[PDB]
């Protein structure tokens, strides 16, 4: 009936190694539908389920049919970076140590494709479809020494990913998955119809990477938090990518970073980054819609992070725009900083910047600037928690939005009073803010 | 053994007369086979629990107080209970069915300490936080309201003193996906949440559906369908940084569609939002730097008979949204006002739609204002009420206040919301812009 | 079995290879038989779960669902491009690794009626309203398109006279979740529904996808990839209220992407909208107090050959956005109109992107227009040159008409959608504010 277990599979034991067992599994599938077309069909796919459990993973599981689906019962997360960050002590008296639910503990070699514990691959045609990832937990377990000089446990590092489709693709699905300790959890090159929804992606290097190009995509209803080298949700060369309704928290180098994306939209996401370059739209990316984001820009709480950071300066702005004909439109922005830690020194931050291109339209962005002293506490959750909602602060001057010489025939809009809006008036169509009063 | 167990499929007990007493029981499995946490790099997985549709009594709360539990079933099984209740009991045994139905646990609790009224009770204190955590596609039904000294029919008091879910304990990654609650006082109560997700449940006919209580941060509550009880809330939030609200539709009849207490640094957008009295969305004590963006607002009177006389105490003068805090961002939102002059409290008073009662700073731009003077019909039949009421756009119009502006707040800025008769404001102290008129 | 799960793969005397509609009747006859007494111990008809394992399974009979709480279930959506396949050369089939779509697979082998021509066909009227009916995560292909004296090949008419699922009575608490739909000439018809949910399904290569008819209210529409027809419907509703469509990603090639008729006080917010021909959102027929906000509208040419010539018969003086209806609002979208000027329909014509024919109150603020021209090309490759035309942004201005106000509408709120020139109305009776121009 085309239904396994990977429990109740003669071949292995995936407590050993997870891998041959799911190699073994994909291999009887084949071996069973080796026809095309009988009597309509003959290739319909199958599905294998994980229980609840700790399954190492030794050797990587090779998916190259269509139509498989892999399910779990768990995205299993619990915190690593903070139980790493527990004096070892300690260890024995907490109620666990490791994450669970339907677990893959990724025991390969670094690679970076040979470094995946699901490797998605096939050549020919027609393109690979609707292979679909459903509520279990991958989990690197550890992160290790890379010349950064963090601690191990810190580092973002050990060369594992959790799921890579390599080739092209048509309507995959990731969903109700959860991802720890990977250097990179979800890597997909050239997708098309692809949706990636409600997933737990945290403590990874990177989160999501969309490669190569793509088309009519979606991530939606996502829980992201990267490393500060990495990306939460990165895209290039695609079109028509829907990116909403994502909670995107510490701490990627940046949230949302789009290299040469056309005509997409990055729309009502909650942003939260402890370092600028929030939303980068690069190498020409253009007819972009990004609006009615909530963005936070403040500084790491938690001791074990406080001085590491993503090597950009308080002038790089929230949201970066090289590209044309972009839409900013409705975003809210928040800039929690503490003025004696701008850099450079004596610089006014800026929120959004206009590095290149022409025809960008930016209306109605509310921006808000205070300055307030960067604390730093070892009790993780209680010094986030107090940070966000800490609102004991002075007003701080911004640059709403910078327009540089390199960009030009941008139009500015009720985004920041004159002084605000840094842009050359005889080149770009600005409307400051009203002005309270008469 | 698989950690997969089937409430049908245990030796002790019966699920029918007391699901309770055999999910306890299967916990207690569980916990007696993962009692070391480091072994082989795991050893507390957690487990899943399965109900086939059914009718379970709940006799004996459920306490959950270990990680990665997931509580599952197969159907939400929603009817509304509201619906049968009203329709004269000697017609019941002609019906095609009266109960809910699915996975159906059915609370038979006595009233509480609101926490020891709840079926599932999610508790376990020391670290690390309880986490991840799913209750899946399954239901909860309360059976029946009582008598509580109202003047209201006792299956329409909304009051019951039980709870759906309660977690007690500060918790990570949290999952409520899929769900039906009908007929409960508190459909679902969550302290101390962090990276929480209530995504695609059907939380309705419940006293209050949604409330995270305490503080949480990094949440996010989206694509639900609720309605709650004419004193209760439909979603409540306090404490909570970085919470996302979005992709809901809320439709009558909670005291408000959404009601916030001190929550910073958060969205409230791209919502469907129906309410029968004022005061739909309530940002109170502090609430700051949150965007209330793109939702679509309607106020109405209830039309049908049974609560044509319920509402939730608040007067006209009250707003559809009304804002007490900093710094927030109003954006793109629409709102329409459909209300019988005659029945606007108090007598003759202007209808006010948003209202800032305190703080500075706020953004206030863009919002569409249509108001309707209409009758107030009402009818027997439920849902041919409804229906009717929502496509009947056949009104003269109504004048209204759009933004209302207390001497309490100040150094707002107020655009494109109202012309200068609708924006009630002090014009020397906020930026006020009209919307252009002809 | 007394716990209310079926599996259809093991239903004694069944076979659902061969006729799985029979199948799935036995098995409804079945809980009809256990399930005869609705007030028994507070319960007594909870409903069921019908399995379908990933396979290839042909329906010979319509299945029809009368009771509430069946949720029919599979493991897969199974969607691969039928389109594709059947226009590459049969001669080139045996290389491929797959002809056919797969998962949880019903083959729909009916012939034409409509509701006579669909596989699951959801019907019972009286009291209470049929309720909490789920499909999830299962396949439905009507295998072939047919000749229609059209003079397109058989395979591409999007004509075969069948529906994958039509609800005709009025419901309640409905969801269709994770399903696959593919070469059905309808692929879901839901009439008469209240807080129906249609979430995350993959609708594509069927000649209309979504049809939500008679009358609704409180409904939603999310999360949901589609691809129509050019002559049916993407996402249709009439006589709706407060339905919610969001989060869509809507590619071509559909006569339209959202189309309202007499829908009122509803939202259609934070979707991707993509087309081949004009009128992609269409408000018609007194659709009133809506919100069109923060979408992503592109409009451009088909640039796959089979399909090349083929449109949905209307010109460019539609509108990408045609309005026929009172007090809407237009708030923050972004159109990318990216044509061939020398092949405007009609000859001579500029072409319209929001179009107002009728009604009064309509507001339209903060729309971003982007207008480009480029020649039109048609080749074979199947998804390499739609990638490469999202991607191309190389091109000449093209001048349109950004907002277009009948005389028939009138006392509208026209700002920041176009330069003066690119709106063309009465000024006397509309207020306008023209984008201000560098």
């Amino acid at each position: 009936n085309n239904r396994y277990d990977v429990t109740e599979w003669p071949a292995g034991n995936p407590a050993k190694d997870i891998g041959e067992v799911i190699n073994s599994i994909i291999a009887d599938i084949k071996a069973r539908q080796g026809a095309a077309d009988v009597d309509d069909g003959g290739k319909p796919g199958a599905v294998i389920y994980l229980p609840p459990g700790d399954y190492h993973l030794r050797t990587q599981v090779l998916i190259d049919i269509s139509f498989l689906r892999i399910e779990g019962s768990g995205h299993g997360f619990t915190s690593s970076s903070i139980r790493f960050n527990v004096p070892e002590e300690e260890w024995p008296d907490l109620h666990e140590l490791w994450p669970g639910g339907s677990r893959v503990i990724v025991d390969l070699p670094a690679g970076s494709a040979a470094g995946a514990a699901f490797l998605v691959a096939r050549e020919g045609s027609p393109r690979i479809s609707s292979v679909e990832f459903s509520n279990f937990c991958i989990d690197g377990l550890h992160f290790t020494a890379d010349g950064s000089g963090r601690h191990p446990e810190n580092t973002y590092a050990n060369g594992k990913t959790g799921i890579h489709v390599a080739s092209a693709n048509d309507s995959f699905r990731v969903t109700d998955m959860g991802f720890v300790y990977l250097e990179n959890a979800l890597t997909i090159h050239k997708a098309d119809a692809l949706s990636i929804h409600h997933n737990f992606i945290a403590e990874c290097g990177s989160c999501i990477e969309l490669r190569g190009w793509g088309q009519a995509s979606k991530i939606t209803d996502n829980l992201v938090g990267a490393g500060p080298r990495g990306h939460s949700i990165y895209a290039e060369n695609h079109g028509g990518l829907l990116v909403t309704a994502n909670n995107v928290f510490p701490r990627g180098a940046s949230s949302v970073h789009f290299k040469g994306v056309t005509r997409s939209s990055v729309t009502n996401n909650r942003l939260h980054a402890f370092y600028p370059g929030m939303v980068r739209l690069e190498e020409n990316s253009s007819e972009n819609l990004v609006a009615t984001n909530h963005f936070l820009r403040d500084h790491e709480p938690w001791t074990p992070f406080f001085g590491v950071d993503n090597g950009l300066d308080d002038l790089t702005g929230l949201l970066s725009i090289s590209g044309n004909n972009n839409s900013v439109i409705g975003n809210h922005f928040s800039e929690v900083v503490d003025a004696n830690e701008i850099r450079p020194e004596g610089a006014t931050p800026v929120i959004i910047r206009l590095t290149a291109g022409t025809g960008n339209f930016v209306s109605t962005n509310h921006v808000v600037a205070m300055d307030v002293d960067a604390a730093s506490s070892d009790s993780a959750f209680e010094a986030q928690v107090d940070a966000l909602l800490a609102t004991e602060a002075a007003d701080l001057a911004v640059t709403a939005v910078l327009v540089d010489p390199g960009s030009a025939r941008n139009t500015i809009l009720d985004s920041g009073s004159d002084t605000q809006v840094v842009a050359d008036r005889a080149v770009n169509a600005i409307r400051a803010t009203p002005t309270v009063g008469f």
